[PDB]
């Protein structure tokens, strides 16, 4: 797993995305969008977009950003004792939601990505070896999940 001192720095990064948590969870959308298209059509309720400035303009999407990444900031503050937050999660996504784990390897990219952008020069080495760390673990118990389902 993560050390203490990893956990530590995943947390202080952690605060910078709840200073904005629906500016943060919007771009993490949309990179995965308009990185992966696929990925938009697992979203009944944003295939209609159309276009990145229709992205940037919905007020749901902001919304479903918000929803995403508290989900994904209250597992991180468990530090890896997250059995019974992230079962849940991992059973709606592969048996509701039918999002396979490559689709969870882009997210896990595009949180890394808009972390340097919005954080240019604030996001240090230590910094994102940690975050990439606690992402890793998150994918990889999601995906012992799915292996149990049998899903992909
Ligand atoms: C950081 C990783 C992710 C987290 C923390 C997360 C979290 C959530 C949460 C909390 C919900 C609402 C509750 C639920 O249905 O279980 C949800 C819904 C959903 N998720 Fe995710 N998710 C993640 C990744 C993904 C990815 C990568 C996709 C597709 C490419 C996806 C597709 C969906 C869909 C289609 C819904 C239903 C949306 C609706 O119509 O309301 N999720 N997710």
């Amino acid at each position: 797993g993560l050390s203490d001192g990893e956990w530590q720095q995943v947390l202080n990064v952690w605060g910078k995305v709840e200073a904005d948590i629906a500016g943060h969870g919007q771009e993490v959308l949309i990179r995965l969008f308009t990185g992966h298209p696929e990925t938009l059509e697992k979203f009944d309720k944003f295939k209609h977009l159309k276009t990145e400035a229709e992205m940037k303009a919905s007020e749901d999407l902001k919304k479903h950003g918000t929803v995403v990444l508290t989900a994904l900031g209250g597992i991180l503050k468990k530090k890896g004792h997250h059995e019974a937050e992230l079962k849940p999660l991992a059973q709606s996504h592969a048996t509701k939601h039918k999002i396979p784990i490559k689709y969870l390897e882009f997210i896990s990219d595009a949180i890394i990505h808009v972390l340097h952008s919005k954080h240019p020069g604030d996001f240090g080495a230590d910094a994102q070896g940690a975050m990439t760390k606690a992402l890793e673990l998150f994918r990889n118990d999601i995906a012992a999940k799915y292996k149990e389902l049998g899903f992909q």
